Protein backbone atom coordinates (compact mmCIF):
# COMPACT_ATOMS: atom_id res chain seq x y z
CA UNK A 1 0.00 0.00 0.00
CA UNK A 2 2.83 2.46 0.95
CA UNK A 3 6.54 1.99 1.52
CA UNK A 4 6.39 2.40 5.34
CA UNK A 5 3.69 -0.27 5.99
CA UNK A 6 6.16 -2.72 7.41
CA UNK A 7 8.06 -0.12 9.49
CA UNK A 8 4.71 1.12 10.92
CA UNK A 9 3.78 -2.42 11.89
CA UNK A 10 7.07 -2.91 13.70
CA UNK A 11 6.92 0.40 15.57
CA UNK A 12 3.31 -0.15 16.54
CA UNK A 13 3.90 -3.72 17.75
CA UNK A 14 6.98 -2.69 19.72
CA UNK A 15 4.74 -0.29 21.64
CA UNK A 16 2.02 -2.88 22.13
CA UNK A 17 4.68 -5.32 23.46
CA UNK A 18 6.74 -3.07 25.64
CA UNK A 19 5.14 0.32 26.29
CA UNK A 20 1.93 -0.86 27.90
CA UNK A 21 3.57 -2.63 30.81
CA UNK A 22 2.86 -1.25 34.29
CA UNK A 23 5.71 0.63 35.93
CA UNK A 24 4.02 1.48 39.30
CA UNK A 25 5.83 -1.55 40.69
CA UNK A 26 9.06 -0.95 38.68
CA UNK A 27 11.97 0.86 40.56
CA UNK A 28 13.78 1.31 37.23
CA UNK A 29 11.30 4.11 36.39
CA UNK A 30 11.54 7.17 38.47
CA UNK A 31 8.14 8.72 39.28
CA UNK A 32 8.85 12.39 38.71
CA UNK A 33 5.47 14.17 38.79
CA UNK A 34 2.07 13.12 39.97
CA UNK A 35 -1.11 15.14 39.63
CA UNK A 36 -4.04 12.87 40.57
CA UNK A 37 -4.33 9.98 38.10
CA UNK A 38 -1.61 11.61 35.97
CA UNK A 39 1.67 9.85 36.73
CA UNK A 40 4.83 10.92 34.82
CA UNK A 41 7.91 8.72 35.01
CA UNK A 42 11.28 8.77 33.36
CA UNK A 43 14.66 7.01 33.31
CA UNK A 44 17.85 9.20 33.30
CA UNK A 45 19.81 8.02 30.28
CA UNK A 46 22.63 9.82 28.33
CA UNK A 47 24.44 8.71 25.19
CA UNK A 48 27.55 10.77 24.38
CA UNK A 49 26.66 13.19 27.15
CA UNK A 50 23.30 13.88 25.46
CA UNK A 51 20.16 13.31 27.44
CA UNK A 52 17.84 10.63 26.03
CA UNK A 53 15.64 10.08 29.11
CA UNK A 54 12.78 7.75 28.15
CA UNK A 55 9.55 9.38 29.40
CA UNK A 56 6.46 7.27 30.22
CA UNK A 57 3.22 8.62 31.66
CA UNK A 58 -0.15 7.17 32.55
CA UNK A 59 -3.43 9.10 32.95
CA UNK A 60 -7.11 8.23 33.22
CA UNK A 61 -9.47 10.65 31.56
CA UNK A 62 -13.24 10.70 32.28
CA UNK A 63 -15.80 11.14 29.55
CA UNK A 64 -13.81 10.59 26.39
CA UNK A 65 -12.90 7.49 24.38
CA UNK A 66 -9.55 6.33 23.15
CA UNK A 67 -10.68 6.77 19.58
CA UNK A 68 -11.54 10.39 20.34
CA UNK A 69 -8.29 11.15 22.15
CA UNK A 70 -6.26 9.54 19.30
CA UNK A 71 -8.20 11.47 16.62
CA UNK A 72 -7.55 14.83 18.35
CA UNK A 73 -3.86 13.90 18.95
CA UNK A 74 -3.27 12.87 15.34
CA UNK A 75 -5.44 15.45 13.47
CA UNK A 76 -3.04 18.13 12.22
CA UNK A 77 -5.95 20.55 11.67
CA UNK A 78 -6.47 20.99 15.43
CA UNK A 79 -2.85 20.76 16.48
CA UNK A 80 -2.57 24.52 17.23
CA UNK A 81 -5.52 24.48 19.59
CA UNK A 82 -3.62 22.40 22.11
CA UNK A 83 0.09 22.33 21.14
CA UNK A 84 2.24 25.01 22.69
CA UNK A 85 5.84 24.29 21.67
CA UNK A 86 5.70 24.08 17.80
CA UNK A 87 6.81 27.08 15.84
CA UNK A 88 6.05 25.87 12.26
CA UNK A 89 4.90 22.56 10.72
CA UNK A 90 4.36 21.36 7.24
CA UNK A 91 2.77 18.12 6.03
CA UNK A 92 5.54 16.67 3.85
CA UNK A 93 3.71 13.64 2.44
CA UNK A 94 0.42 11.80 2.77
CA UNK A 95 0.87 8.09 2.87
CA UNK A 96 -2.64 6.86 3.69
CA UNK A 97 -5.75 8.30 5.28
CA UNK A 98 -4.19 7.23 8.58
CA UNK A 99 -0.52 8.10 8.04
CA UNK A 100 1.32 11.31 7.13
CA UNK A 101 4.90 12.58 7.30
CA UNK A 102 5.36 15.89 9.12
CA UNK A 103 8.19 18.42 9.39
CA UNK A 104 7.99 20.69 12.41
CA UNK A 105 10.22 23.17 14.34
CA UNK A 106 10.07 23.64 18.11
CA UNK A 107 10.39 26.73 20.14
CA UNK A 108 13.99 27.15 21.13
CA UNK A 109 15.02 25.95 24.60
CA UNK A 110 17.81 28.31 25.70
CA UNK A 111 20.73 28.06 25.59
CA UNK A 112 20.59 25.14 23.08
CA UNK A 113 19.94 25.57 19.35
CA UNK A 114 16.41 25.31 18.11
CA UNK A 115 15.35 21.79 17.18
CA UNK A 116 13.38 20.43 14.22
CA UNK A 117 12.00 16.97 13.59
CA UNK A 118 10.74 14.91 10.64
CA UNK A 119 8.43 12.06 11.58
CA UNK A 120 5.79 9.69 10.38
CA UNK A 121 2.51 10.08 12.33
CA UNK A 122 0.14 7.11 12.15
CA UNK A 123 -3.19 6.30 13.88
CA UNK A 124 -4.27 2.63 14.23
CA UNK A 125 -6.90 0.56 16.08
CA UNK A 126 -5.36 -2.64 17.46
CA UNK A 127 -7.83 -5.46 18.10
CA UNK A 128 -8.02 -7.08 21.52
CA UNK A 129 -5.40 -9.84 21.77
CA UNK A 130 -8.09 -12.05 23.47
CA UNK A 131 -11.86 -11.51 23.93
CA UNK A 132 -10.97 -10.65 27.54
CA UNK A 133 -8.85 -7.65 26.65
CA UNK A 134 -9.60 -4.07 25.68
CA UNK A 135 -9.20 -2.85 22.12
CA UNK A 136 -6.45 -0.21 21.74
CA UNK A 137 -6.20 3.01 19.76
CA UNK A 138 -2.64 4.21 19.23
CA UNK A 139 -0.97 7.17 17.57
CA UNK A 140 2.80 6.65 16.93
CA UNK A 141 4.99 9.52 15.76
CA UNK A 142 8.42 8.28 14.81
CA UNK A 143 11.31 10.00 12.94
CA UNK A 144 12.00 8.97 9.32
CA UNK A 145 14.27 10.25 6.56
CA UNK A 146 12.82 12.02 3.58
CA UNK A 147 14.19 13.86 0.48
CA UNK A 148 11.86 16.88 0.94
CA UNK A 149 13.10 17.76 4.36
CA UNK A 150 13.72 21.62 4.47
CA UNK A 151 17.17 23.14 4.83
CA UNK A 152 16.78 24.96 8.17
CA UNK A 153 20.19 26.26 9.34
CA UNK A 154 18.79 27.43 12.70
CA UNK A 155 17.77 23.88 13.75
CA UNK A 156 19.54 20.75 14.94
CA UNK A 157 17.53 17.65 13.85
CA UNK A 158 16.04 15.79 16.85
CA UNK A 159 14.70 12.24 16.47
CA UNK A 160 11.56 10.97 18.25
CA UNK A 161 9.59 7.85 18.99
CA UNK A 162 6.39 8.82 20.73
CA UNK A 163 3.14 6.88 21.23
CA UNK A 164 -0.18 7.91 22.73
CA UNK A 165 -1.83 4.53 23.58
CA UNK A 166 -5.44 4.43 24.83
CA UNK A 167 -7.76 1.71 26.19
CA UNK A 168 -11.35 2.64 27.00
CA UNK A 169 -13.48 1.17 29.85
CA UNK A 170 -17.25 1.56 29.81
CA UNK A 171 -20.28 0.63 31.88
CA UNK A 172 -22.00 -1.91 29.58
CA UNK A 173 -25.23 -0.87 27.66
CA UNK A 174 -28.52 -1.39 29.72
CA UNK A 175 -30.73 -2.93 27.03
CA UNK A 176 -31.78 -0.21 24.53
CA UNK A 177 -30.02 2.80 26.10
CA UNK A 178 -26.74 4.30 25.08
CA UNK A 179 -23.70 4.64 27.27
CA UNK A 180 -23.33 8.11 28.78
CA UNK A 181 -19.98 9.97 28.91
CA UNK A 182 -20.27 9.74 32.72
CA UNK A 183 -19.69 6.04 32.31
CA UNK A 184 -16.63 6.03 30.12
CA UNK A 185 -12.92 6.30 31.15
CA UNK A 186 -9.93 6.48 28.80
CA UNK A 187 -6.79 4.88 30.15
CA UNK A 188 -3.79 6.55 28.57
CA UNK A 189 -0.15 5.46 28.33
CA UNK A 190 2.01 8.07 26.65
CA UNK A 191 5.67 7.37 25.92
CA UNK A 192 8.23 9.72 24.47
CA UNK A 193 11.82 8.83 23.55
CA UNK A 194 13.42 12.01 22.26
CA UNK A 195 16.98 12.29 20.95
CA UNK A 196 17.88 16.02 20.95
CA UNK A 197 20.41 15.11 18.27
CA UNK A 198 23.26 17.19 19.44
CA UNK A 199 24.50 19.28 22.38
CA UNK A 200 22.04 20.45 25.03
CA UNK A 201 22.77 20.96 28.65
CA UNK A 202 21.39 18.06 30.62
CA UNK A 203 19.95 19.87 33.69
CA UNK A 204 18.04 22.38 31.55
CA UNK A 205 16.52 19.64 29.30
CA UNK A 206 15.54 17.67 32.41
CA UNK A 207 13.89 20.65 34.11
CA UNK A 208 12.04 21.56 30.99
CA UNK A 209 10.73 17.97 30.41
CA UNK A 210 9.64 17.72 34.06
CA UNK A 211 7.59 20.84 33.64
CA UNK A 212 6.33 20.56 30.03
CA UNK A 213 5.24 16.89 29.80
CA UNK A 214 2.63 17.19 32.58
CA UNK A 215 1.53 20.57 31.27
CA UNK A 216 1.04 18.95 27.88
CA UNK A 217 -0.86 15.94 29.24
CA UNK A 218 -3.13 18.20 31.26
CA UNK A 219 -3.86 20.69 28.56
CA UNK A 220 -4.34 18.13 25.79
CA UNK A 221 -6.61 15.82 27.80
CA UNK A 222 -8.73 18.78 29.04
CA UNK A 223 -8.91 20.00 25.47
CA UNK A 224 -10.35 16.62 24.30
CA UNK A 225 -12.87 16.65 27.12
CA UNK A 226 -13.90 20.18 26.35
CA UNK A 227 -14.38 19.57 22.61
CA UNK A 228 -16.28 16.28 22.97
CA UNK A 229 -18.65 17.49 25.81
CA UNK A 230 -22.24 17.17 24.47
CA UNK A 231 -21.18 15.62 21.17
CA UNK A 232 -22.24 12.06 20.45
CA UNK A 233 -19.61 9.57 21.50
CA UNK A 234 -17.30 8.23 18.84
CA UNK A 235 -16.19 4.85 20.17
O1 LIG B 1 3.94 14.07 21.68
S1 LIG B 1 4.47 14.54 20.35
O2 LIG B 1 4.74 13.75 19.10
C1 LIG B 1 3.30 15.88 19.77
C2 LIG B 1 3.55 16.27 18.29
O3 LIG B 1 4.57 17.28 18.39
C3 LIG B 1 6.08 15.31 20.68
C4 LIG B 1 6.34 15.60 22.01
C5 LIG B 1 7.52 16.21 22.37
C6 LIG B 1 8.46 16.53 21.36
C7 LIG B 1 9.70 17.19 21.77
C8 LIG B 1 10.58 17.74 20.80
C9 LIG B 1 11.79 18.38 21.16
C10 LIG B 1 12.17 18.48 22.52
C11 LIG B 1 13.51 19.18 22.90
C12 LIG B 1 14.67 18.43 22.29
C13 LIG B 1 15.90 19.33 22.45
C14 LIG B 1 15.35 20.72 22.78
C15 LIG B 1 13.86 20.60 22.41
C16 LIG B 1 11.32 17.92 23.51
C17 LIG B 1 11.67 18.13 24.95
C18 LIG B 1 11.10 17.35 26.08
C19 LIG B 1 10.54 18.75 25.82
C20 LIG B 1 9.01 18.80 25.50
C21 LIG B 1 7.99 18.01 26.19
C22 LIG B 1 6.59 18.02 25.85
C23 LIG B 1 6.15 18.83 24.78
C24 LIG B 1 7.19 19.58 24.12
N1 LIG B 1 8.56 19.57 24.46
C25 LIG B 1 10.09 17.28 23.13
C26 LIG B 1 8.14 16.27 20.00
C27 LIG B 1 6.94 15.65 19.62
Amino acid sequence: THRFVQKVEEMVQNHMTYSLQDVGGDANWQLVVEEGEMKVYRREVEENGIVLDPLKATHAVKGVTGHEVCNYFWNVDVRNDWETTIENFHVVETLADNAIIIYQTHKRVWPASQRDVLYLSVIRKIPALTENDPETWIVCNFSVDHDSAPLNNRCVRAKINVAMICQTLVSPPEGNQEISRDNILCKITYVANVNPGGWAPASVLRAVAKREYPKFLKRFTSYVQEKTAGKPILF
